[PDB]
């Protein structure tokens, strides 16, 4: 009497398959999940569960989808219509091997990455370390990563979030990248004292050193030019403490404490990235707009759906918003070079330079965000929340990257340290050899973090 609906696959950007299912036997018909990649990017796609529908992540969140609905004999069976991620397979598993390697070699408690296409934010790959298996039983795998953190785990960006201010100094015509500026080695802000990460005193920090230095004294004098309206205004639009609508379960908003709400000392604490919780997903996402020629693309996971007779229907993109000008996003992507450049007199060179690609502009900016303690409502000293986000490459953006590290006892290479630089260089790099994109012999004059 029942016609079964056959389900759905989850195929890649080029149709490579990820889970789809092979008709078998024991009910005496038997269908079975199969899954080629075992863990690869089981983070998005979820698993099985026993009655052959969806237990968690895509399997479960497109299970109507993917299911179909069963036929009679009279109704005719629906197959379940295929899902087409914008994930590409080859991206995916270089990224997620990588940070599984940079968890093992650096000591994180966890690390993460997420690579967007940078005009269309599509999501090319998103993976964290220690991926579940969906091919095993769930339950034998509580010492697994069952999730998907990258969406699901906002944290406090720390010196990542210092693009919202360089954007919002340039927008705003308050300063330019080559503005000699005068910074102490502290200042006291709206009640409290913040410092920089080493004693100094008054410095001759450019704009583009107070960034690629990563001052918070400099962030902060550059950010009472702005003021908190027009500040806030542009967090709001970077697309902080909003969801994106990434079409993935379990998405975090992040947390921006509105500006009606602020304290005294919110202003001192948000332009360099405390205070305020976003998503790895957020985060990149940030800098996909200032890839975009200042125009944010919300990233999508999902990029069409096949029906059962094979008709094909892409996934409506999502509208624009623009944040800044194309001048401004050309600005601070050239800017955020000086984040990997090297210099070994130490005086022009960034917080990342083993970012750096030789042979491409690329453009950064690191963070170490201080973790809470959560036996106190009071920030660690020594926990910290790494994290790197880049362009490839300023000059013609096409991939945005974004890594966080939690609290790593060593680089995301092995090498003595606490930065997520080394794996920025790797993924970067990587991509760029695998599609053949022309270098460039030279790279421009250095640029001046530092002047007289
Ligand atoms: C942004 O991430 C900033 N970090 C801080 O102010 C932290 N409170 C801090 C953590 C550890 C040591 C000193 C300060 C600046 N950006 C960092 C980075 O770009 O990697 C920094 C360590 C240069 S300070
Ligand atoms: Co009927
Ligand atoms: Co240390
Ligand atoms: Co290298």
């Amino acid at each position: 009497d029942v016609q079964p609906a056959a389900r759905g696959s989850i195929v890649d950007r080029n149709n490579d398959r990820l889970a789809f299912t092979i008709e078998a036997r024991a009910a005496e018909r038997q269908d079975l999940r199969q899954y080629p990649g075992g863990s690869l990017a089981a983070n998005v796609v979820g698993g099985i569960d026993w009655d052959g529908h969806g237990l968690l992540g895509l399997e479960d969140s497109l299970d109507a989808v993917l299911a179909g609905t069963d036929g009679s004999v009279r109704h005719k069976a629906v197959h379940g219509s295929t899902v087409v991620l914008t994930l590409d397979n080859d991206i995916q598993f270089y990224v997620q091997q990588q940070v599984q390697q940079a968890k093992n070699l650096s000591g994180a408690h966890n690390v993460s990455a997420v690579v967007l296409d940078a005009k269309t934010g599509e999501v090319l790959a998103m993976a964290n370390d220690n991926t579940f298996d969906p091919s095993q039983d769930i339950g034998r795998q509580g010492d697994k990563q069952l999730g998907n953190p990258a969406v699901s785990s906002p944290f406090e960006p720390g010196s990542v979030n210092k693009i919202v201010a360089a954007s919002a100094v340039i927008e705003h015509g308050l300063s330019s990248p080559d503005e000699v500026l005068q910074v102490p080695g502290s200042i006291q802000m709206g009640g409290v004292t913040v410092h920089d990460a080493w004693e100094h005193g008054v410095m001759p920090y450019t704009t583009t050193g107070v960034f690629g230095k990563s001052s918070n004294v400099g962030t902060l004098m550059l950010s009472q030019r702005v003021g908190p309206e027009r500040y806030y205004d542009m967090l709001r639009k970077f697309g902080l403490g909003q969801r994106t609508g990434v079409g993935l379960p379990g998405e975090s908003a992040g947390l921006v404490p509105p500006i009606d709400q602020w304290s005294g000392s919110t202003f001192a604490n948000l332009p360099i990235g405390q205070g305020l919780s976003m998503t790895l997903l957020q985060m990149t996402g940030m800098y996909q707009a200032i890839a975009n020629d200042g125009v944010r693309v919300p990233p999508r996971i999902i990029k069409a759906t096949v029906a059962p007779d094979g008709s094909r229907t892409e996934e409506p993109r999502p509208d624009d918003i623009r944040v800044v000008s194309a001048q401004t996003a050309q600005t601070v992507r050239q800017m955020l070079r000086a984040v990997v450049q090297r210099d070994p007199m130490g005086y022009q060179q960034g917080t990342g330079p083993t970012a750096g690609v030789p042979g491409y502009q690329m453009a950064g900016k690191t963070g170490t965000a201080q973790q809470i303690n959560p036996g106190c409502g009071c920030y660690f000293d020594d926990v910290y929340w790494i994290t790197f986000a880049g362009i490839a490459t300023a000059d013609n953006p096409r991939y945005v990257i974004g890594i966080m590290l939690d609290n790593p006892a060593r680089n995301s290479d092995g090498a003595p340290g606490h930065s997520a630089a080394p794996l920025f260089h790797n993924i970067a790099g990587w991509l760029m050899q695998r599609e053949n994109v022309p270098l460039s012999p030279d790279p421009g004059p250095p640029l001046v973090l530092q002047a007289t």
